[PDB]
């Protein structure tokens, strides 16, 4: 039951698309926030169509009203609830559904304060006794930004979509667009795929029993904390972090799960941003997040360090069959220079082994890395070279030489010596440890190889999730080969 | 607000901008910037360079 939801949700947006072009991103997000109780802000010029979305999401109902107002400076509180005789609320906001306001940026004070009410608590202040609003989608749309220090900022922070419209942009889409013949006051919806009103009420109950994951709320707790430290990052208050979870519960929903997934973090690119420059900064620390510690990509890099750093441990004891030869060379250089290996090694921050170990700036090492940039720098020219130790720190200067052998002598403070090697291309130990980190890249990649249909993912976000779990996977086949 | 104004043919209105249907721009003066001044933005960017001077003939002055 739960599996053939999914296929209805996905045929009812699919319906709303017919009429509007580069507007898929729109109708997706107003549609769930309509089926869950939630809000959706619109902004841009005027000509884009913004108060047509608002009486297209009324068809996918039986039962809805629409209401269609526009906010001016001087307009009054009984021209939009209804005037009293106690008030005649026949057909506007208290009994309504899907209501619209246009330029709510201008209103009276008196129209701001009553907004706040039908909100948290869906009630309405009708005289003496209150009645409950069946509100189930509240959009509006605008054109201008509001004051930084004003109080309507009370209302746009108790918001939860924030949709950013624009005009055209793609020729193809323009052409069919001028000279399109659907009309946009039909029923282009099927009366199959309209919900009721008792599917309606018990859906409303279902979302708020969706589990929460321990490993999602890593995800939500680190982005918190992250946005913190950043003083150019906006704040978000807590009762957004609420909000979002009935989101993305209700994504989840409607895409055949039952539990809160990871990929549905996605779309809080789009409700936590305020103006045009948090716009580009909200989805640069998603992207970073989704891409890092989403499905465990920088979680198994953290790990296998560890076992990189005992697989060192191993080859160092018998460093002794597989030495380090140096070959010459015959360059554009007057010096003798030292060619490395050619096709044997191709990376560009490998390690070098070492027999006999030294005591180097007051500390042990075991395996010292140098970068193919700057080890084939010394070997030209010369001077001094700059390398780290046991892969960590700055590139500390060493006293490394040339050997009588062909080999490459490490210096001390004591004068001694201690050939450098290379390991060659796996012992028990380090198998068995490693294929139990390779188990959990094929878990991960399961997961994300099943709920990748989720229509209400944008299509964009699918070509850099699946680049970035190849890089992990290509790194751990490189240690065992 | 006058470098904005011909690049793009706009200006900014509080929040968002909004197109202007100038036709022509002109400019008089009488003395010339410093060689090192913020003024020297605007002069750049025009074309035409006009060079007009008091009457000196004089049956043109009947």
């Amino acid at each position: 039951h739960p599996h053939l939801l999914a296929e209805r949700i996905s045929r009812l947006s699919s319906s709303l698309e017919k009429g509007l072009y580069e507007r898929s991103h729109a109708i997706r997000l107003c549609l769930l926030a309509a089926l869950s109780g939630e809000s959706v802000f619109l902004l841009g010029p005027p000509g884009i169509a913004k108060s047509l979305i608002a009486r297209r999401l009324k068809f996918a109902f039986q039962n809805a009203r629409a209401f269609e107002y526009l906010m001016t400076r001087f307009s009054t509180p009984e021209e939009v609830f209804g005037p009293l005789s106690e008030r005649l609320t026949s057909g506007y906001l208290p009994e309504a559904e899907i209501v619209f306001l246009d330029e709510i940026w201008k209103a009276g004070p008196a129209i701001l304060n009553t907004l706040l009410t039908a909100i948290n608590e869906r009630q309405f202040r009708n005289g003496a006794h209150v009645e409950k609003i069946p509100m189930r989608l509240l959009v509006a749309a605008s054109n201008e930004l509001p004051e930084a220090d004003s109080s309507l900022e009370a209302l746009y922070d108790r918001m939860l979509i924030r949709l950013w419209l624009d005009k055209v942009q793609d020729k193809a889409n323009f052409r069919s667009m001028l000279t399109s013949q659907q009309d946009e006051n039909d029923n282009p919806v099927p009366d199959a795929l309209q919900v009721t009103d008792e599917e309606y009420e018990r859906w409303q109950k279902e979302i708020g029993e969706i589990t929460l994951p321990d490993h999602v709320f890593e995800l939500i707790f680190m982005l918190r904390q992250q946005l913190d430290k950043l003083p150019d990052a906006p704040y978000v208050s807590d009762r957004r972090w609420k909000k979002a979870i009935r989101l993305l519960q209700a994504s989840a929903f409607f895409s055949g799960r039952s539990a809160v997934a990871p990929v549905d973090l996605i779309l809080l690119k789009d409700c936590l941003w305020y103006d045009a420059q948090s716009l580009n900064l909200i989805q640069q620390q998603i992207d970073v997040l989704m891409t890092g510690h989403a499905w465990q990509q920088q979680g198994m890099l953290t790990r296998l360090g560890a076992i990189v750093q005992r697989h060192l441990q191993l080859q160092q004891q018998q460093s002794d069959k597989t030495a380090l030869t140096v070959i010459r060379l015959g360059g554009i250089f007057s010096r003798r220079q030292q060619y490395q290996l050619p096709v044997n090694v191709t990376a560009s921050t490998l390690t070098l082994l070492l027999q006999k170990p030294l005591k180097l700036h007051d500390m042990e090492v075991v395996h010292i890395s140098f970068e193919r940039s700057a080890l084939e720098q010394w070997l030209s020219k010369g001077g001094e070279i700059r390398g780290k130790l046991n892969g960590i720190g700055f590139a500390q200067k060493l006293n490394l030489e040339v050997d009588s052998a062909q080999h490459l002598v490490v210096r001390d403070v004591s004068l001694q010596g201690s050939t450098l090697a290379l390991p060659g291309s796996l012992p028990g130990e380090i198998k068995q440890q490693l294929e139990e980190l390779e188990s959990d890249w094929r878990k991960q990649h399961a997961l994300f190889s099943e709920q990748q249909k989720c229509l209400f993912i944008p299509g964009d976000w699918l070509g850099r999730i699946e680049a970035s779990l190849q890089d992990v996977g290509a790194q751990i086949r490189q240690a065992q080969q």
